[PDB]
């Protein structure tokens, strides 16, 4: 055996990643050495790139969805860094979010206690946010992400609270912040108002009842019938107490049945089929003639006005709608239109209050009962007026914080108005809805489809309720002047308070007297002013991050508008929309130029992960099992715009891809490890195969770069993997192994191969660096030749190199064309496959080929087909229109194993010379 006379060609870079052990060391080093600050300080930075982090709640450990999000951000930011830009990426945390306060409250309830002191409760919430911000920060670093994690933004910083308040001041001074009284979403479970982003729709069972309201004697006399009762359909028996009207569709036909029921003619057939009313119609009336008749509520005997409603539908129900201004927004406006009572005797806890007694709306026995709990008894009380009871399922609004169903209560709250013209920064006049719709058209969405989701919501959304009733957050800190009963928006007052918040934070709103909160010049008038104590919607706070982070730091944490924001596609309903709206108030544009979205992490079945469902995979477990580089590759190598399913099969597949990349890098490093570095300084005579590989490398590099530019990491990785698998491994490394292992170290053709391998490794490192950063750091650590060739101490010194310049290639060189020779290779491999099956030969190297097409380069044919001889021999094995195959007319060389030896067990001519080398 001559095995030990070959070139060793080994590298210290290991085939095994040992990721669990090695990655923590890399990430710990990047922290100690301040790699992100070093990236920002890079002297040759050219151009700038800002990614503005949307703030996760400072509560709980990270889940897989957080890791997906931060990994994608990291790939995007690293790509821009390696392109040569100065990067701005300050991660941040939402410290005032409802989860923080809900968690504290649940703990106190679990501990059989409560905390009623505002300053101390706020302190406990801050302490909780501090704890989980640190935990999450360290968990994010364990993913190998780089950003300003040592100087994150935090909504609970006093400066940040002031920035939020100053954003609210801008809204107020532009005339868009106004008090309104109307029914809105009300969470009884947390005694607070809420808006759309705080609601989760869930299917819920409900009573579904048809109720007769008999017309009064005098109305029957006017209509000229003996009996008539309008039938209403409702899923909310709990609001029947607050009925003031029955609304009909204008200019529509109502049918009166033989038994005396009055319903829309258009719905009679359906209603009679349900058994709600009898089948025989006796009279038809126009709704215009029914308006101003009066009926009797069967629940409490009160009058109910027959009214005409705008757009009463005839698709469901009966065409007659029980109208309760206190509990329905459309109902409210109809009530006001007819100057009717707004009956609302349900308290902040969702219970009937003394109003039902005072106004005789409902029996005293209901006092203190929760509206949903009373419904069964209410339905029983309806007696013969209940024509049909069903149970249905419908999509119903739930308070996301408490998971409980919401109700609606007429209440006075603060709103940002959507359809109120305001003065634009350019002097024109537009509503916030108009500005937001204009703004969206100037934003790039990835996927494109995301634009339509947000646009539709902005087209449809109502005024935004800002005021909340809770124990933690930023106060809506304005004074009401008791002399005018209106808010004080005087600049000197607002700036005074904002300044106090900047220095001391918002605890002063609770602790200071009105006098102390006012400027010196108002203190005489302190007695006239009373604090608003409502808390701001935290969706407003987070929608203000652009102002608090990008604008208020004047560019030091990135530009406003940001270049990119990147979050879950559920943020169209959340942070994207709130940030859009606040940006449109302040700047009349979006505070972002581009939105990239990802889907959710789900189980192998595609279902969402829940503790209850038992299908939760912890991030900790995933990372320990596979390592961060594998998890990162799994993100990048998949369709992250849609849901990503966690299963063993998919992780196994990603592991196989990681292995192929790592094994290829190892082979390259091993095979240029012995090259004298003096080769870097000179041109080489490259072979046709060398040139084909370099030209291929250039073509695929352009393709990967294009795919990565459009955030299509799957497309780019498939290009890279095909190049690695097919042209590089399949063709180039197979052809070059004989030279690499068996040629003299002095051999010029070998040195030229090494230079190609060096260029190839260089491009692999550049394109993989955003994704497998730890692994490429490790590559460079193990390869002095790569560090010198790339002029890089470490991964942060990588740049997109010009292989042409680095290899001294000639500008006019005509590209190779390997179509003919590759077609011959394919045909030969097909033939060889068949012969192997027949047991005729075991290896291509056992063969000689005589090619019919004499145009082809014979050295190249030998390399690509891996035969031992090109030309005619004696023992024919097979023939085709293209070529004849024969047994090679030589012995197997004991050293290189090619059939090129004239004598048995004797080194071939090449090998003899290398063995004798002095
Ligand atoms: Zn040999």
């Amino acid at each position: 055996e001559y095995k030990d006379t070959l070139n060793l060609n080994t590298t210290t870079f290991s085939m095994k990643g040992n990721l669990s052990v090695n990655e923590p060391k890399t990430y710990a080093k990047w922290q100690e050495q301040q790699a992100f600050k070093r990236m920002q300080a890079r002297k040759d930075n050219h151009g700038d790139f800002t990614l503005h982090d949307g703030p996760p709640y400072a509560n709980g450990h990270l889940h897989l969805g957080h890791a997906l999000n931060k990994i994608l951000k990291d790939i995007v930011v690293k790509r821009e860094y390696f392109k040569g830009k100065k990067i701005y990426y300050t991660p941040g945390w939402d410290c005032h979010g409802l989860p923080i306060e809900q968690q504290i409250l649940e703990r106190l309830e679990k501990e059989k206690t409560s905390l009623e002191n505002p300053t101390l409760f706020r302190e406990k919430c801050r302490d909780h946010a501090k704890k989980f911000l640190e935990i999450q920060k360290n968990e994010f670093l364990q993913l190998g992400v780089l950003g300003d994690f040592e100087d994150p933004y935090k909504t609970m910083d006093f400066k940040f609270e002031a920035s939020i308040y100053r954003a609210l001041v801008e809204v107020a001074k532009k005339g868009l912040l106004k008090e309104r009284h109307k029914p809105i979403y009300w969470s009884y479970a947390c005694e607070s108002a809420l808006a759309e982003a705080e609601v989760e729709y869930k299917m819920k069972k409900s009573p579904s009842i048809f109720v007769a309201f008999g017309l009064k004697k005098e109305s029957l006399e006017k209509l000229k019938v003996k009996k008539a009762s309008l039938v209403i359909w409702t899923t909310t028996p709990w609001t029947l107490y607050a009925n003031v009207a029955i609304a009909l569709k204008k200019d529509a036909v109502y049918a009166l049945t033989q038994k005396g029921y009055l319903v829309a003619k258009a719905l009679h057939e359906k209603l009679a089929a349900l058994g709600v009313v009898d089948n025989e119609i006796t009279h038809e009336f126009n709704s215009n003639d029914l308006e101003y008749l009066v009926a009797t509520n069967p629940l409490n005997q009160r009058d109910s006005l027959v009214a005409l409603g705008e757009h009463v539908g005839l698709e469901d129900g009966t065409g007659a709608v029980h109208t309760a201004p206190g509990h329905g927004e459309e109902d409210y406006y109809l009530g006001l239109r007819y100057n009717l009572e707004v009956l609302m005797s349900v308290d902040e806890k969702g219970c009937y209050d003394e109003g039902i007694i005072h106004n005789q709306l409902l029996d005293e026995s209901y006092l203190g009962e929760h509206v949903f709990k009373a419904q069964k008894r209410i339905i029983e009380q309806l007696g013969d007026s209940l024509l049909l009871e069903q149970e249905i399922e419908h999509s119903y609004p739930h308070c996301w914080r408490t998971h409980k169903p919401v109700i609606y209560r007429a209440t006075t709250q603060w709103f940002i108005l959507m359809d109120e013209p305001f003065i634009q920064n350019d002097g024109s006049q537009k509503t916030l809805r108009e500005v937001a719709l204009d703004a969206i058209e100037k934003v790039e969405f990835v996927p494109s489809s995301g634009k339509n989701r947000l646009k539709t919501m902005i087209e449809n959304r109502p005024d935004w309720c800002l005021s909340r009733q809770r124990k933690w957050g930023v106060p809506l800190a304005f004074f009401i002047d008791k002399r005018t009963n209106k808010p004080c928006f005087e600049s000197e007052v607002l700036e005074h308070v904002a300044n106090l918040f900047e220095k001391k934070g918002c605890d002063v709103w609770w602790e200071y007297s009105v006098k102390d909160l006012l400027p010196p010049s108002y203190q005489e008038d302190a007695k006239h002013y009373e604090k608003i104590m409502h808390i701001l919607d935290v969706w407003f706070d987070s929608g203000s991050t652009f102002k608090a982070v990008l604008e208020d730091y004047h560019g030091e944490k990135g530009q406003s508008p940001s270049d990119v924001i990147l979050e879950g596609s559920d943020q169209h309903r959340g942070w994207f929309q709130s940030s859009l709206l606040i940006g449109c108030v302040l700047n009349n544009q979006a505070p972002f130029k581009k939105v990239i979205t990802h889907g959710f992490i789900v189980d192998e079945k595609g279902e969402k992960m829940s503790k209850s469902k038992g299908n939760v995979v912890s991030l900790d477990k995933l990372l320990k099992t596979h390592g961060s580089d594998v998890v990162r590759l799994w993100v990048a190598f998949n369709d992250y715009q849609n849901d990503l399913r966690v299963s063993q099969t998919f992780f196994t597949q990603t592991e196989q891809h990681y292995k192929k990349f790592r094994n290829t890098l190892k082979f390259l490093l091993a095979n240029f490890s012995d090259m004298d570095l003096k080769n870097l300084e000179r041109p080489h005579n490259f072979s046709p195969l060398d040139h084909f590989m370099l030209e291929t490398l250039e073509t695929i590099s352009a393709g990967v770069n294009s795919a990565f530019e459009e955030h299509d990491f799957v497309k780019g990785l498939n290009i890279l993997m095909a190049f690695v698998t097919n042209e590089l491994s399949g063709i180039y490394l197979d052809a070059c192994k004989d030279s690499l292992y068996c040629d003299s170290k002095n051999n010029e053709k070998r040195q030229a191969i090494q230079m190609v391998l060096l260029a190839t490794a260089s491009k692999l490192c550049y394109f993989l660096a955003p994704i497998l950063t730890h692994t490429i750091e490790e590559v460079l650590e193990h390869s002095q030749a790569l560090r010198i060739f790339l002029q890089a101490k470490d991964v942060f010194d990588l740049k997109d190199i010009s292989v042409s310049e680095k290899l001294h290639l000639k500008e006019f060189k005509k590209p190779e064309n390997f179509e003919a020779v590759l077609a011959l290779r394919s045909a030969f491999n097909e033939e060889l496959d068949r012969l192997k099956k027949e047991g005729v030969i075991k290896n291509s190297l056992e063969c000689a080929i005589e090619v019919k097409e004499k145009a082809l380069d014979e050295n190249l044919v030998e390399e690509l087909l891996m035969v031992s001889f090109v030309g005619i021999a004696k023992e024919k094995l097979s023939e085709t229109p293209a070529f004849t195959l024969f047994k090679a007319p030589f012995y197997k060389c004991p050293r290189c194993w090619r059939f090129k030896s004239e004598l048995e067990n004797t080194p071939c001519k090449r090998c003899e010379q290398v063995l004798k080398e002095r």
